């Protein structure tokens, strides 16, 4: 009780966040484009009404909240989630931050402007709109690129002025989290306040755990991803991976088996929209995971509760663990 | 009389454009960039009132239109556009296409699909503005990557569909034009809606005078860039070159001479907020060249005529070429 996370309606309690999907979008984007080709959705409204029929969907299913980690260079639309958030009744978290498709007009930024950008969406509001985010995304693709190094840098100082904490995008198998840890312990920043995102793409526990042990979060945010049976398509393998969902799966039970329940963010990345990838690639998506953001607790919930993760774990990880890694600490 | 052009305030007659800067920007930016964090700008008032103060006084100095050739990568704001042209009582040309810092979503597309947005911006309108493009803009920065084919591609494609120009950027050094002209040739676009800029960047009369033989507009459009006596800022010294304005302005008595006078397009490269680079930048440009957009009213035309150059010839040069390029053909 009492303590706030801003969402794009409107403060909430922590404690009223629930079963909380901590990496998501409602579309996956680039800045300005949502506005200026509209058609490519087929529309604004056709876009709305599925990421509503979506997210109606993981309501019943259970999720009360979503975090969407769409920063401005993700094309992230705070109108649009407002909107999709009230007509779902499902509460979505907006982030701040920067992905790793920054316009020259950011890459050209020092790390202390960076700094006035990320605060400004925490603490004034994202564009005109007085919506607040909740979290700061990041990013790298390996070795973080000198740019890169300012964006996690700049991440953790205004995490540090907030206590909103800071999510990552990773290549899992290039252990990026490590550097990435690095980085946010020079800046002073506590590991509780940090997720090191996509771990899921990676069974090498070594790298989880060390993580783990540290105090990080771990997300293990791409469950439903998977291109078995579609081995077809060059461009979903890269994007999905020959690894199933179960075999991600796999990996919250071999954590919380090592101990390191408390340390667990769940997730789909799933999205609605997606213009940053091929044209093809949203239905193909659609296809494999008609369930969508109801995919975790659908299949991925009974699945560990039927290999003996108890009811309270697996209550643990998808509602206390969100609660508290959001809490502005 | 009677062929119109579109403006951010509606259309008017081809006769109407007067003294026209074919190659202007009211902000150097990118997509959602202004949105996000006007502050950057001081404000977006404070930038609307220093693109006013600056086209009152290129107006002044006879200039009567310009075409801010920003894309939407180039964070082409129409809003902005048409307010400050209001204000100003100057016409502003907007534009479609695509600049070297597209997004992935962008990235990603077909060049069927790039189509059909260039067509949009021209066709229906910009965003949800009803505000229509009157030129298309493309660029590389050497050998064209290959989604840079696909761009200039769907360029020549749009301008096919609409009689619409295109026009470039250029790394005038490493002769461009050439590729560009190839490619534009290819879907059988006529020289003659085509403007090969940034050209004024190069003394080399052999590029130069091969692409004005062949029909091609050549845009010498950096008249005021000078990193000269300011030796000092690295920074500046790639952007602006150690080329003077009167070499820059000797090379439009050098195609006149040449027999070419139809075939040149003058401008400035101007703007009045810049985002793309460096804070400093924009500051630097403003003690360089206070007179902004009425630079080459003030020093390049009688430059030109204490020269020797005809009234006549630089009347032709500054309204009917302009005239004719725009000029759906
Ligand atoms: C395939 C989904 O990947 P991301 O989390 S990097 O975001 C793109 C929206
Ligand atoms: C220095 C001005 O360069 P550009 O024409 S490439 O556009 C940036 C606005
Ligand atoms: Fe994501
Ligand atoms: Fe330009």
């Amino acid at each position: 009780t009492g303590d706030l996370i801003n969402t794009v309606r409107g403060p909430i309690p922590v404690s009223e966040a629930g079963f909380t999907l901590t990496h998501e979008h409602i579309c996956g984007s680039s800045a300005g484009f949502l506005r200026a080709w509209p058609e490519f959705f087929g529309s604004r409204k056709a876009l709305a009404e599925k990421a509503v029929r979506g997210l109606r969907h993981a309501r019943a299913a259970g999720v009360q909240t979503i975090v969407d980690v769409s920063t401005f260079d993700i094309g992230r639309d705070v109108r649009l989630l407002a909107e999709v958030s009230r007509a779902a009744d499902v509460h979505i978290v907006a982030a701040t931050g920067l992905w790793f498709d920054p316009p020259l007009s950011m890459r050209m930024r020092s790390v202390e402007e960076l700094t006035q950008f990320f605060l400004r969406e925490i603490q004034h509001g994202i564009e005109d709109t007085g919506i607040r985010a909740g979290i700061i995304k990041v990013a790298t693709t390996g070795k973080a690129t000198p740019f890169q190094e300012l964006v996690l840098k700049a991440a953790a100082r205004a995490s540090l002025a907030t206590g909103v904490p800071v999510t990552t995008h990773t290549s899992a198998s290039q252990r990026d989290g490590e550097q990435q840890a690095a980085i946010f312990e020079s800046e002073g920043l506590s590991p509780s306040r940090v997720c090191i995102g996509h771990s899921d793409d990676t069974d090498d526990l070594s790298y989880l755990t060390g993580l783990a042990a540290r105090g990080y979060l771990v997300g293990l945010d791409r469950m439903p991803y998977s291109a078995i049976g579609l081995e077809g398509d060059a461009s979903a393998l890269a994007l999905f991976g020959t690894r199933s969902w179960q075999t991600r799966a796999l990996l919250i039970k071999a954590l919380i088996d090592r101990g390191y329940k408390d340390r667990i963010l769940v997730s789909h990345d799933w999205l609605f929209g997606f213009s940053l990838a091929v044209t093809n690639i949203m239905d193909v998506m659609d296809r494999i995971n008609p369930d969508g953001m109801a995919f975790v607790p659908l299949r991925v919930i009974p699945f560990l509760r039927e290999k003996g993760v108890p009811p309270e774990t697996l209550a643990g990880v998808t509602v206390a663990n969100p609660a508290r890694f959001l809490s502005p600490t």
